[PDB]
């Protein structure tokens, strides 16, 4: 079992792309700390997780016979983050694994952004990283282990219209991932990203983004970010990235961006 | 070469925002200048005073063009925005932004303090985001700006202790071509300009000096090692001629880019 | 913006954007040296120069005042430029500035692209650059001063359909450009390259790219390239980057790709 | 799990190549390895040899594999096209296709010798072009492939007397780019890997130590430790081509279809310093 007797956090472990890393690395052996928010912001469109969705991914990790544990935390907070940590690493060993993915997207024109949307979407996504990797980091290095992937975009290396919040936020974490790598580099941690294209989750399955209707009438448009034909990619297959840069094995991967966005990244670099 | 043209320049009290403030100024442009002209206790080293402002604007006036000033952070979104209808009333519409405002800071990994870590990407990336989103709408209305923002050669790398100030030059890139997108059709243009290593007090200070070892002699094998070709050191005219460069009339199909002025630094990447 | 004094080498000088060059160089007070193969290629679909357009050019630079030396020199011929550089040393007192222009374009897929094209694209754009900067390198290093501007393409960042020749030959361009940048960098030279989008010139203004199809047939497949709502730019657009890379103030920029695509690098890296 | 899978290695007589073709084999694929098994007047180190590359055939039928191999030189098109159906024919057509063959100068411009700087572009870039040209076909009409194409640390950088082996190794990613595009919709996927400094005889030769350390008339490995690591951000001077390897299988699984026209770095933190 690749990763028995490991430990991983991840945040907005609630649902979507969170709670399938957290369950496939749950199947392969690593008791699991999942984090959510489970409560909706009022300057983003869609519903985020519930107390309930937490529950449920707690319970699909329980099925598998590992430990879970879990705590609804904004990732913005950091001493939130930093408590959380803290009954984790006494509760379950040590954190080997963190994934930074809790986030959130918006769309909007500049110069229209409102201020408490920007700061939102830089908040919980670019500084809930930091966060996140400043919070499991100390342990990390007294352990002289640790894998961290953060979790930027397809916009994290390109750009579209009314996303500046969004896009920003995505940059940012690529620039924080490669600075971590240094920081963390002598102490047997290695911090990577990975650049998802569209996924099937309910960042993008919501009435909000269809309206901005069926699945059937918005997918061209999905597509037409996508090289190959596919408008939408399976949750599990960023999952497998990020399995592969968590390995033991992945030693000497580090500040790396590995995007699985359907042939997006054939456009550019 | 400017003249009838209006720029609005942040950090306008010294070092780069100056000079760009002035050769501006030269070309024949009205110049609006604001800044901070107040320290923060999370940078090591003194930022600009009121005094070093009003130096500005008197070389401003020293062209023979306008110049009105304010003291503002480009993190108070409505400052900008007051400054930005101030300038107008005064100098006519804003037909150039640069968004040059920005800190330093030295820290490594896990231990950045919080406060230190938002006043870096408060001004360096949130102050970027609320000039553009302060022009932009007269820019929209009269349909044509040119707006460079200022990264760094870290904008597109990373080095030691630098997690706050990177993240926030990597934000500033997918910022400037996020706004080089909604700007497109009102014949507004956003590009970057990536410095090196650029002589001004930001690099030349006691603290700094202090913190990368004290003197100029001391610390320039270090500064060195940054760039490709021998000079430690860049003037910051060498900054201010690309920026003159990509907010020309002429650059209306340059849009997107980032301009890296840092002595072969990029030579060894992308 | 003076160049009074320098010499300026551009291949692919007969036409289009080495035209565009050579003439404004002249314009600034720079003497020319301009070379074209000035001659069709079988594996390119479009007419090359011909040796009246060579002619052309060197009336054109020699209506500014400047001094003008030209050849017909097919780039892949490296003794035929150094043949070519000799004569400028001889003649106008050795090249100061040197622009890598000469080049061509094809449209093929993979697998069906024949050798001898992939052989002709290599050959012009990687090679004969290649070839450009080997032979004026020697004198630059000489008289410790040197502006070279190489020509990759909004191609050689990115990628597309039907391209492998050209889009491997100009990505190969920008790694030599930052090559020929560490190289040369003791000796007082530059090594930059621009990266045009769309150009209006006889590259794309041709029945067989167009390929009854006309202009305004294909301005919104051309203008799906950029960003801005502009299928062409003008070479002149291309040659003023060129003019403040080559100035004597741009001492300190090296290696580094200047972009004139309307936008298309708003999309990527 | 390659267990039905025929993969082709160009360069497959030792180093990553060698390392490529046993694990694919172990991991249940049957091989294809070509390798020119000469030396080149422009290379300063010893390429490799026949009985390279028959230990390397040794090495892969151990597993219990098929194994078929030629003396091809990959800037030869027709040889290549010649082998692939010799594949295609003998193990039933070429699922994964591993265009590891290449070859590193050294040389300050501007004496790069011609001859040399058209070995490098020929072997690193062509040869490259020419692999994928040659097994494309038998994948478009399976509707099925894989190709991870070779190219460096220095396909995304630059440093000094390189501009041959950078050139070439910036063209792989650009092709790259490109071949996933025009393979596209027969579910055939291309992807580069970028190796950091990698413990093969590239690398670990006479020739190459004594560039970087020729102060100092007989360099050994412990010699030159400090300069290899100084291109790494990580202490390791040298990573296992089983590092890269691992890699390449991680892209060339049935599983990443959804991943095409990327570069993965496995260059110990070189890439933390840029894109
Ligand atoms: N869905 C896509 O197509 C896509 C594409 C590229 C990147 N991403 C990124 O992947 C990550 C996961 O998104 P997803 O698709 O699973 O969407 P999702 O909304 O289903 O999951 C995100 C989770 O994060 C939680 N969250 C939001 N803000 C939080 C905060 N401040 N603190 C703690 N938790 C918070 C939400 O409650 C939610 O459970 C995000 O970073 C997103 O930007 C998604
Ligand atoms: N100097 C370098 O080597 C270098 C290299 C790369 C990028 N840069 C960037 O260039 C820009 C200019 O810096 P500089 O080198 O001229 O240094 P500087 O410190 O002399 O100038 C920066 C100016 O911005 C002002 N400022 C700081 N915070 C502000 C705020 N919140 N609101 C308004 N004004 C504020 C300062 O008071 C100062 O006058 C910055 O964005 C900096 O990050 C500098
Ligand atoms: N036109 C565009 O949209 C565009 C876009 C990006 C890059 N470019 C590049 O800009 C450069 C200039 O092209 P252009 O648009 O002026 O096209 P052009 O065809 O008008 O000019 C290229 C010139 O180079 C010459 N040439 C071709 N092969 C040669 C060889 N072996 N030796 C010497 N000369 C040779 C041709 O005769 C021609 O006169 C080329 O490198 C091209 O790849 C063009
Ligand atoms: N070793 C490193 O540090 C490193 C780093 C990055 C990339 N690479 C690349 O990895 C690949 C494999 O190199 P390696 O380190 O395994 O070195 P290697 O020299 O041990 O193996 C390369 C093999 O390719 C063969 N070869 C050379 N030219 C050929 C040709 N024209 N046709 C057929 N075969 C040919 C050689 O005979 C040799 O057996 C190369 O593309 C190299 O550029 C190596
Ligand atoms: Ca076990
Ligand atoms: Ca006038
Ligand atoms: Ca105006
Ligand atoms: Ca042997």
């Amino acid at each position: 079992a690749d990763f028995e007797g490991k430990t991983a956090l991840i945040t907005g472990g609630a649902r979507g792309m969170g709670r399938s890393h957290a369950v496939a690395l749950a199947e392969a052996g690593a008791d699991i700390a999942i984090c959510d928010r489970c409560e909706n912001s009022d300057v983003v469109g869609y519903p985020l997780a519930t107390a309930d969705d937490l529950a449920e991914t707690v319970a699909l990790v329980e099925k598998t016979g590992r430990r879970c544990i879990s705590a609804k935390v904004d990732v913005k907070d950091r001493a939130a983050l930093e408590s959380f940590v803290a009954e984790a690493e006494d509760t379950l060993g040590g954190i080997d694994i963190a994934i930074t993915n809790a986030g959130i997207s918006t769309i909007a024109l500049l110069p229209e952004v409102e201020s408490a949307q920007w700061d939102e979407v830089i908040g919980t996504n670019l500084t809930g990283t930091f966060n996140t990797i400043a919070a499991v980091a100390p342990g990390m290095i007294k352990r002289n282990y640790g894998r961290i992937v953060t979790v930027s975009s397809m916009l994290g290396h390109s750009a579209n219209f009314a996303q500046a919040s969004y896009v920003s936020s995505k940059w940012g974490v690529i620039g924080l991932t490669k600075c971590a790598a240094h920081d963390l580099v002598g102490y047997g941690i290695t911090v990577n990203a990975v650049a998802p294209g569209n996924i099937e989750t309910p960042m993008t399955h919501n009435d909000f983004v269809f309206g901005t209707p069926t699945l059937k009438d918005v997918e061209s448009v999905f597509a037409s970010l996508h090289l190959q034909y596919a408008p939408f990619l399976k949750p599990e297959e960023v999952t497998r990235a990020v399995l592969f840069l968590v390995d033991e094995a992945s030693s000497h991967i580090t500040g790396t961006v590995l995007p699985i966005d359907a042939g997006a990244t054939a456009r550019m670099i």
